[PDB]
């Protein structure tokens, strides 16, 4: 069985690379030369306008995530409504996962890494804008201390999408069966890639709690308008 | 065959199951025995309406009883937690922090053991109160137990028995991502050991059960949600029912949760 699992993991990893331009390996190299937004004069040279821009980029993400999901073995063979339902409820969770790749404790890469917007400047935004990104920063510092890389996140992202508990699925069985196989593939992946990281698998799963917590909290704070 | 590492995880499993039996007078095993007619001596009285309530013996009188059941559950969980190796060795402040946030998640975990899709065991298993009688209570008391039922039916589908739950509720208590924790690292190393012990336990007790470990852990999402929903509904109760008194042990657990 362990053969197909490695083959599943590599399959997911290649697809992840093709679907997501800005990988985690790339983002970290940059964070360790982008234009820095630390202030208002800084931003101009680069409140409502900032929050709408996160919206624009979030919409582009969903298309990337959607393309990635269709590479997940068995995903397209699912009931079409079930596919739509899985992406509908899954993309927020995936966006925050992947946003963590672009953050450190001091700020976030924007514009596919061409910029960097400081955590402090974000906080300085008047209410309720100045509070939308602080909880994601809190989650990212926790998340990134796991030091996953892109081949780990490729499987992780796939497991999130194949969640058999989205509201209103029609045929939960093949979803959980795929998720079952993805979890097996994640577990072996973490074991070979992090032999020293004890029970990394378990601590990763526990972050879905956190992730879902962020997503519900974000929702609450929340023609062109047609597009969003 | 099993090695010295496995053998230490097995002994921690045995020790926690043992303490669990000593701390919780109504186990799942007994609850299931009562709910499924393995009884001629253990069958419960069934409350499904006002006269059946009257016969065993409103929406506040029920609520005051579930809330003082909760208090003596906190005590049982508190007794069980002291038995988790390393728990009492941690900073006293963290000990209370771990209890403050963990108690509710464990209470609804264990409450599931007393539930089927149709109702819930009460008064140590002597009684059984139907899901319908509860959902029929005046607002917002009718909204009280429905999320718990919905959790339980999914959670009960995992078919965990008590030796599993003992380790799982120990993983819950020893949660290093709790608000305000002084020393997270000693907490994580205990939970890391619990997680190893749960992982082996699930694989030995449920070998035909693919990825039960992962599926069990993902249920922590559902508990956190039950807790959140419960707090909100308690917020509403305090405004509409200012003559209703909540219990101090429980006051302290909700302050800034
Ligand atoms: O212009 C912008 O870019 C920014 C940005 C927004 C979301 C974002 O999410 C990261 C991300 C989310 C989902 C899928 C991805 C796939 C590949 C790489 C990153 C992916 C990344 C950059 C961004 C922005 C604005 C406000 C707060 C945070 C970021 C812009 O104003």
């Amino acid at each position: 069985e362990s053969a197909d699992l490695r083959a599943l993991a590599k399959h997911l990893y290649d697809s992840y690379i093709k679907s997501f331009p800005l990988t985690k390996a790339k983002a970290r190299a940059i964070l360790t030369s982008p234009f820095v937004i630390y202030d208002m004069n800084s931003l101009m040279m680069g409140a409502i306008r900032i929050f709408q821009g996160c919206q624009f980029r979030s919409v582009e993400a969903v298309q990337e995530i959607t393309e990635y999901a269709k590479s997940i073995p068995g995903f397209v063979n699912l009931d079409l409504n079930d596919q739509v339902t899985l992406l509908k409820y899954g993309v927020h969770e995936i966006i925050y996962t992947m946003l963590a790749s672009l953050m450190n404790k001091d700020g976030v890469l924007i514009s596919e890494g061409q910029g960097f917007m400081t955590r402090e400047f974000l906080k300085s935004l008047r209410k309720p804008f100045g509070d939308f990104m602080e909880p994601k920063f809190e989650f990212a510092v926790k998340f990134n201390a796991l030091e996953l890389d892109d081949s780990d996140l490729a499987i992780f992202i796939a497991v999130i999408i194949l969640s058999g508990d989205r509201p209103g699925l029609l045929n939960v069985k093949p979803i959980e069966d795929i998720q079952d196989n993805l979890l097996q593939a994640l577990e072996l992946q973490l074991k070979l890639n992090h032999p020293e990281s004890s029970q990394l698998f378990a601590k990763l799963l526990q972050k879905m709690t956190d992730l879902r917590q962020i997503v519900t909290e974000h929702v609450q704070l929340l023609l062109l308008q047609e597009i969003y």
